[PDB]
Order: C-alpha cells, then sequence, then structure tokens
C-alpha cells in the first residue's frame, strides 16, 4: 500500500504550508533528498534540489523543490518539525544528508532513526558483522520485497555526474518518479523494524546510535574526519557501546552467522542412508527394518 502512495509536488508557498501541516500530524516521517551531482563526485553532497518525505499521517509522497521555493523559505516552515524530537525522522543512511541538512539549510534533525544502521546492527547482535547493507538487499531480507530499480537513464547521469543534474526544471516525470521511491521502502521499511517484537534489537538503542550519527555529521561544515572506518561498516565501538557485544553461531562458535545458517548443523544431521529422510539412521530405519513398527 506504501509502495502505492501517489507523489506531490511542492513547489509553492500555498503547497508547503498544507504539506507541512499534513507531516504535523505524524509520528513518523521517512526523508531522503537530490543533490546536483558534482564534478568532483566528492563526499559532500552537492547542491540540495529536492528534499523527500513521506509520513505515516497521508497517502502521500511530498517532492519539496526546494532549488524553486529557496532553502530559506523550505527551511522557514519545515524547521520545527524537523527539529521536533517527538517526530521520528527515517533515513537510509542519514551521513551525507544530514550534513547536507546542516551545511546548506543550517538544521540539525532530532528524533532520527537511521534503518540502514538499524539492518547494521541487528547484523552485529546476531554475526558480529558491521558491514552496511544496500536498500535492496535490506528490502529483501527484512521485507522480502524485490526492489524495483529506478530509471537506468537517470542512474545512468548520476554515475556520469559531469553535469548537475537535477537541476533541471520542470523536472521529467520519470525524475520525478525516481526520487519518490526511496522514501516509500524507507517507511515501508519502518513497519518491519520498528514496534516488532521480533526484532532483537531494542529501537531506543538504535535511536541512540542513530544519534552519535547525527551529531557526528550536523556541524555547520564539512566532515573531514569519518565515522567509519570505511563508507560500508558501522563503526565498532559505537556499536559495542550502543547495541553491546557481537553475537555468533550457537552451534559451531563462530562469528559471522547464525546457527539457522550453520553448514555445520545441517551437514551433522542424521540422514537415513536407506530412506534419504533427515533425522534418523539407517539402522533405526522403520523402512529398513519393518520389525521395528
Ligand atoms: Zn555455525
Ligand atoms: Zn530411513
Amino acid at each position: 500500500m506504501i509502495l502505492k502512495y501517489p507523489y506531490r509536488v511542492v513547489d509553492t508557498h500555498e503547497k508547503l504550508k498544507e504539506a507541512v501541516t499534513s507531516l504535523q500530524g505524524a509520528r513518523s516521517i521517512a526523508l531522503d533528498i537530490e543533490a546536483f551531482c558534482t564534478t568532483d563526485q566528492a563526499k559532500q553532497l552537492g547542491r540540495i534540489s529536492l528534499v523527500q518525505a513521506c509520513s505515516d499521517a497521508k497517502p502521500v509522497v511530498f517532492l519539496f523543490d526546494v532549488l524553486t521555493l529557496t532553502p530559506d523559505v523550505f527551511v522557514k516552515d519545515m524547521q520545527s518539525l524537523l527539529s521536533d524530537r517527538e517526530i521520528r525522522k527515517l533515513f537510509f543512511d542519514c551521513r551525507r544528508d544530514v550534513e547536507a541538512l546542516s551545511c546548506q539549510l543550517g538544521v540539525k534533525p532530532e528524533g532520527v532513526l537511521d534503518l540502514q544502521v538499524f539492518f547494521t546492527a541487528i547484523q552485529w547482535k546476531l554475526r558480529s558483522v558491521n558491514r552496511r547493507s544496500g536498500m535492496g538487499y535490506v528490502l529483501k531480507s527484512v521485507a522480502g520485497l524485490t526492489r524495483q530499480e529506478g530509471d537506468s537513464a537517470v542512474q545512468t547521469a548520476m554515475t556520469l555526474g559531469n553535469r548537475p543534474v537535477w537541476d533541471i526544471r520542470p523536472l521529467p516525470d520519470h525524475f520525478l518518479e525516481y526520487a519518490a521511491g526511496d522514501v516509500r521502502h524507507i517507511l515501508l521499511l519502518s513497519n518491519y523494524l520498528v514496534g516488532n517484537k521480533d526484532v532483537p534489537v531494542d529501537v531506543v538503542a538504535v535511536e541512540r546510535l542513530t544519534a552519535q550519527y547525527v551529531e557526528h555529521y550536523a556541524v555547520g561544515k564539512p566532515v573531514i574526519t569519518e565515522a567509519d572506518a570505511t563508507p560500508a561498516e558501522v563503526n565498532r565501538a559505537w556499536l559495542e557501546r550502543y547495541i553491546g557485544p557481537g553475537g555468533g553461531c550457537h552451534f559451531c562458535g563462530a562469528k559471522g552467522h547464525t546457527e539457522a545458517e550453520c553448514f555445520k548443523k545441517q551437514n551433522g544431521k542424521a540422514k537415513c542412508s536407506f530412506c534419504g529422510e533427515v533425522g534418523h539412521t539407517a539402522r533405526n530405519c522403520f523402512k529398513k527394518h519393518p520389525q521395528l513398527l
């Protein structure tokens, strides 16, 4: 259902006020950004072009045209809901987005939850894995969904990065569709990760871990020293402090997998040489030895 939310372009002051009114009623708001491609293709996001929002208060994806509205008009109406710690702001890897909000818009969001960090926290608690996984892998592992990929032309342009890409006005439909996709996926993901008994990590602990990332990356200037040893992982000391010791396989003792994934466990089960069933040996097989039925 969330996957079918339509988008609405917010590029006037009137539309901005209506969107803010909707978002103020939410408990959670999924957030994302489209920025100008940079010729350097540097860590810091380029000029903010869109901010995207999808909340649990209304079936819609808001595409805020910051370029058109201007950051000053956008921030003035969005600042308080972004600073409102009672409204959860959901991100999938918030690091560069937070830095762009701080540097370009002058705002530090409060009440952030990073769902990519959430998935890694689970991988840490269960397997001592601190790797960050991409959106497609997380959607499949958590929700079972195969992510529809963005328009390949939009993706090619961004990978080339020899032009801004997102400066074009009006935006073509497949650019707007591309821009709306991830915040749908983020709100959908929060349904599986937040308020779920079967998730082996407290949401509050991932809120505290995420807050370390917001504090590190919202400092009003470009971040030089990264929080993580490589871009594709989560600081191990932060995981130990907020999530706890890393886990491992209860069956063989190794880190990196769980007992449900353990090859030694499955391969070590008795397998009947006579009928092939797992769980009993041929000596105990009723089919081979009817004198046992
Ligand atoms: Zn094992
Ligand atoms: Zn048998």
